[PDB]
């Protein structure tokens, strides 16, 4: 009756929030309760007119390469209604001024040109100008905002030393327990139990007295229990709870097994109980509830020493002297926003006094607030190394400066960063709740970015599910309708992918596929595309649908577009795959999209193709089909072969000369990008190219060479084992490489988090690849040398690949 809505949300999320069986406290229920207010606040504050039409706009400057297309200076936008007419408009002209009521929707898209924004500052206008396409719009009627209607004793006096009683470890099928007090990645104090023979049950009943006191336990503290026999099981328990109270009583904790990592920081217990390892522990209880309460300059030499510490890379660890230097002169270090991550590492979190000294130091934020926004440091303070609620919130406060365009560039990386938050309700989760609820595009990607983890991560599904339910409860009836239509389709397409895979390691398979898709089309008739929400896919082209030939078996699906106002009847091609982890490809594609923005600021377009890719469920998702594209393997199935393929598929010579240029930029782009990320040693079948000349890597799901610059690519430029194109390539390569190096800290910390949340020494790769330390001229030469490593090898490495 009154519960029907929750069972609808339950099916959208893919996990039950009301079901509380793997919970030892009430944090999820308390954060479900606490999340109501920032949803109520956002639902109410959003302009219902601009919420319904979600104009995807930017406040960033129009790039160098895009002002080349505009001349007079005017742009042509063709308005449709059967009868169409072109209108010459100034780049700085508002959409209403063009209209001279009615709205300017994009043809075949739920994309609109609205608000007090210049047309040059629209993401669809910039997109068309980049791709050299016409701006086809339609004089449509604004959508009803009615469709989005939303349904409605003190701690610092407990000077006693802390202790935990290790009762034992009950397991269904030598060993010792390692008890740790943790804050960030920094272990405060360790204690082990005496080794005992490994059996079905191992009792100890011994108390482990720690060096740290109750008073000195920081908000965010963790009792991390580990089972060593060398590490085999782990579990965590927040010593300070959500209601600021120290943990008391008996706790049985089901432990996570093994095979550093974000999964190893989780406060959640293992849901499996009949097969998992447990741990009975006792925590000292009291009659009254224990509750946590709330100059000189610097000499020229010690200034230079501190300046060198700030200027180093994030991965560079601080010594004991570096930590003392930074802490003593914290008031100076506070006047340099770049020192904050390193300074907040230098503080002794296991000392109530040193913590209180930081908390009051942070009240002098006049300098941090007034600073120019840096995503680098903001992401730095949100990682595993920072467990303090206050420090993290200073980073979340800067995320408010980010306009909807930028929130989209880091939505996935911010969603992952929630894994490092000690408590469920956090400034970050709330931040992602505001931005998702304010914007429909952000909200759509939020849904899928959260649903990605809820369905595959047993470690963080609990936390993420309460954040999804909170977003869902405020998006409005329209988005809730759209998501049911997406869930219903992917859940339908999930069975088909799995049933077909359970028939192969042919005509039988291809007939059985259409035999199943037939009893599927007879709901829904339309659904938004999870990786491109503007595009609405209609009914299937069941005759075009096939099962793909590789080691894995994906579903090549083609859907007609639901919008009849579309320019072409070109179907929407979607790959539905199983057995591969799309969570890592999502992460790689995101850094690629970030790299492009870095190049945009530096006035460069390296023509990357970061194809839509959404992780949907348990090792299953969907991938965008790139139209008129094939792999290098299919083009070979040597030197001449690619340039012969480009001319052959090219209509005019004008278009071919465009095809070789689109090749040099995209090739240089994938050369710099895949090198930095360390995914350049890839097989020919994992490198694609459009009939337009647009090259792009794929299958990112986890002798040597730095990148792929084979002779067939070189022959396209006009070189065999210099050229006017190869010189243009080398120059744009360096120009692109040096741009990414200006954002070292950003890339370093983006990669670091990517590793921990998606997948110590492995991370160190970007230090060397982004040539940390070396000057602008030394890096130019270093990259040009890596070009020559590909020239020397040629077909060697490509041949080596089995
Ligand atoms: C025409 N055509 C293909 O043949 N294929 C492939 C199918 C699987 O064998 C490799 C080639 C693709 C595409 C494959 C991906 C992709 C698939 C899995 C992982 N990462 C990326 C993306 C876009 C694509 N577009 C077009 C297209």
């Amino acid at each position: 009756e009154s519960q029907a809505f929750q069972r609808q949300l339950t099916a959208l999320i893919g996990y039950d929030v009301t079901d509380v069986s793997n919970v030892h406290d009430d944090e999820l229920e308390f954060t479900r309760r606490g999340l109501v207010t920032p949803r109520m606040a956002e639902v109410a504050s959003r302009d219902p007119k601009l919420y319904a039409m979600h104009p995807w706009v930017t406040s960033k400057p129009l790039p160098e390469y895009l002002w080349k297309k505009i001349a007079n200076n005017c742009i042509f936008i063709v308005i449709h209604r059967t009868t169409s007419q072109t209108i010459k408009v100034s780049p700085d002209d508002t959409p209403g001024a063009i209209l001279q009521d009615f709205v300017l929707r994009v043809c075949g898209r739920d994309e609109y040109l609205v608000g007090e924004t210049p047309i040059k500052n629209f993401q669809w206008v910039r997109h068309c100008l980049k791709n050299g396409e016409e701006i086809h719009v339609v004089l449509d009627t604004p959508p009803d905002p009615a469709l989005d209607e939303v349904r409605k004793v003190s701690l610092w006096d407990c000077d006693r030393k802390f202790r935990v009683k290790i009762r034992g470890i009950d397991i269904p099928v030598t060993v010792f327990v390692e008890a740790n007090i943790q804050h960030g990645q920094q272990v405060l104090c360790q204690r082990r139990t005496s080794p005992k023979p490994f059996t079905e049950e191992v009792l100890w009943n011994v108390w482990l007295e720690f060096s740290i006191k109750i008073k000195d336990l920081p908000k965010g503290a963790l009792l991390n229990l580990q089972i060593y026999c060398q590490l085999l099981y782990y579990v965590n328990l927040l010593l300070i709870d959500h209601r600021f109270l120290l943990r008391r009583g008996e706790y049985v904790l089901h432990m996570w097994q093994i095979s550093f990592n974000a999964d190893k920081l989780t406060s959640a217990t293992n849901p499996d109980k009949e097969n998992s390892m447990s741990i009975s522990i006792l925590l000292d209880n009291y009659c009254h509830p224990i509750a946590l309460p709330k100059r000189a300059e610097m000499p020229n030499q010690l200034r230079k020493q501190l300046e060198a510490i700030i200027a180093t890379d994030p991965l560079n660890p601080l010594t004991a002297e570096d930590k003392e230097l930074l802490w003593h002169f914290r008031y100076e270090s506070l006047k340099h926003p770049k020192a904050y991550p390193k300074l907040f590492s230098s503080v002794k979190w296991g000392q109530q006094e040193i913590v209180a000294k930081t908390y009051q130091l942070l009240a002098r934020r006049e300098v941090w607030d007034q600073s120019a926004l840096d995503v680098g440091l903001t992401m730095q303070l949100l990682d595993c190394n920072f467990s303090d609620e206050n420090v993290r919130a200073i980073a979340v406060q800067k995320l408010e400066s980010l306009e909807d365009d930028d929130v989209l560039h880091y939505l996935l990386q911010l969603v992952q960063a929630v894994k490092f938050e000690p408590y469920h309700d956090s400034a970050l989760a709330r931040f992602l709740l505001k931005r998702g609820l304010r914007n429909k595009r952000i909200g759509h990607f939020l849904f899928w970015f959260l649903r990605s983890e809820i369905a595959q991560s047993r470690h963080y599904q609990q936390r993420f599910a309460v954040i999804l339910e909170a977003y869902l409860r405020g998006c409005g009836t329209a988005m809730l309708h759209d998501f049911t239509q997406q869930v219903q389709v992917i859940e339908m397409l999930q069975k088909v992918t799995l049933d077909i895979k359970s028939l192969s390691a042919s005509s039988q398979v291809i007939s059985q596929l259409k035999q199943k898709l037939e009893n599927l089309q007879n709901l829904p008739e339309s659904f938004r595309v999870p990786y491109d929400p503007g595009l609405k896919a209609g009914a299937l082209a069941i005759e075009k649908c096939k099962v793909m030939a590789s080691k894995k078996k994906p579903l090549w699906l083609e859907f007609k577009c639901a919008d009849p106002t579309a320019l072409s009847n070109e179907t929407i091609g979607i790959i539905f795959k199983h057995g591969d982890d799309l969570r890592q490809d999502m992460l790689i594609l995101q850094i690629l999209r970030i790299m492009e923005s870095i190049w945009e600021t530096e006035s460069l377009d390296l023509c990357l193709l970061p194809y839509g890719c959404i992780s949907t469920g348990d090792k299953i998702g969907m991938i965008e089909i790139v139209k008129d594209a094939t792999t290098i393997a299919k083009i070979q199935q040597k030197d001449e072969v690619l340039n012969h393929w480009l001319k052959e598929k090219s209509p005019t010579e004008e278009k071919f000369q465009a095809a070789v240029e689109r090749f040099v930029y995209s090739c240089a782009g994938y050369c710099v990008a895949t090198f930095v990320l360390g995914i350049g040693d890839r097989h020919n079948d994992n490198i694609m190219i459009t009939e337009t000349g647009n090259l792009f890597h794929i299958d990112f799901g986890h002798e040597r060479v730095p990148f792929v610059l084979t002779p067939d690519f070189l022959f396209v430029m006009g070189t065999s084992g210099t050229s006017p194109h190869f010189q243009k390539f080398q120059d744009i390569c360096v120009k692109a490489y040096l741009a990414l190096r200006h954002h070292t800290n950003l890339l370093i910390i983006l990669f670091s988090m990517m590793l921990m949340t998606g997948m110590k020494e492995d991370i160190e790769y970007i230090r060397d690849a982004l040539t940390v330390g070396k000057n602008e001229e030394d890096a130019k030469k270093y990259f040009l040398d890596q070009i020559e490593v590909c020239r020397d090898k040629g077909w060697t490495v490509q041949f080596n690949w089995f």
